[PDB]
């Protein structure tokens, strides 16, 4: 990328994953600047065809909740994706380890984050990987779905298929993925928001895994909310979270009735 950052200086790493990294490039001119997702494809032999397909879903996307996609050029067996800015950095970096932040801070953030997952479930692509390290800020603080590296079509036009791959961020995964051979794409999303709006609120996971063997996770099942993270959080939030964080994926709150919860729809301060 030589002519690239003889006029862009790569000021710093904004963040890695175990692709890569991601720079933060900034136009000496103009002082424009664009996120460099650098990756190395030769960390795997499949990285060629699973950037590809990051690429190709990267591509479908245009909306407000969702970071801006610019395009992308391959040197050598280097892949750069050049991605919109997030100036307001991680919603990771805005929650207080063990504390959380404000409920009016939490439910505006779930709101924005319901928009974007709407936005993707309705063009048929699942995300497979929500987490706070993977939803960004702009400069207004809103809400911006980022890191389609997961991210795979569940639906071709009107035509449904199932998901069979392990995938995700252990404490934010759906506890299908350990138990099911085959299952529905949407809830596995609609789950993973839920462990994000639990970390929102309490700052801290509420489980390793929701498997048969974590003990928290059995806790929960035993609706034992005088525990951390739940005694931390309000009965109104603890509701919905009663309805989201439900094992057998459907019986599941689909987003359609999240959008109806008395929490989700409550005038706070
Ligand atoms: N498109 C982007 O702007 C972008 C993409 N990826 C990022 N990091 C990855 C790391 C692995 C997990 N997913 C996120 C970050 C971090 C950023 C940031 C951090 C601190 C302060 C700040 F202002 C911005 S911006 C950005």
């Amino acid at each position: 990328a030589v002519p690239f950052v003889e006029d862009w200086d790569l000021v710093q790493t904004l963040g890695e994953g175990a692709y890569g990294e991601v720079q933060l490039a900034v136009n000496r001119v103009t002082e424009e600047a664009v996120a460099v997702k650098i990756v190395d494809m030769k960390r795997a032999v499949d990285c060629p065809e699973n950037i590809k397909k990051e690429i190709c879903i990267n591509k479908m996307l245009n909306h407000e909740n969702v970071v801006k996609f610019y395009g992308h050029r391959r040197e050598g067996n280097i892949q750069y994706l050049f991605l919109e800015y997030c100036s307001g950095g991680e919603l990771f970096d805005r929650i207080e380890p063990d504390i959380g932040m404000p409920e009016p801070d939490a439910q505006r953030f779930f709101h924005q984050l319901m928009a974007g997952v709407v936005y993707l479930h309705g063009i048929g692509i699942t995300h497979r990987d929500i987490k706070p390290e993977n939803l960004l800020l702009d400069e207004r603080d809103n809400l911006k779905i980022s890191d389609f590296g997961l991210a795979t079509v569940f639906r071709y036009n009107n035509r449904e298929r199932l998901l069979n791959k392990m995938c995700g961020t252990l404490p934010y995964v759906a506890p299908e993925l350990l138990k099911r051979r085959e299952f529905h794409a949407e809830p596995v999303d609609v789950w993973s928001c839920g462990i994000v709006l639990t970390a929102m609120l309490a700052g801290e996971l509420p489980w390793d895994q929701p498997s048969d063997s974590c003990q928290e996770y059995s806790d929960w099942k035993e609706k034992k909310t005088y525990l951390n993270p739940w005694k931390k959080i309000d009965s109104a939030p603890l509701a919905l979270l009663h309805k989201i964080l439900v094992e057998n994926p459907s019986a599941r709150i689909t987003i359609p009735d999240i959008k109806k919860d008395r929490w989700y729809n409550k005038p706070l301060k």
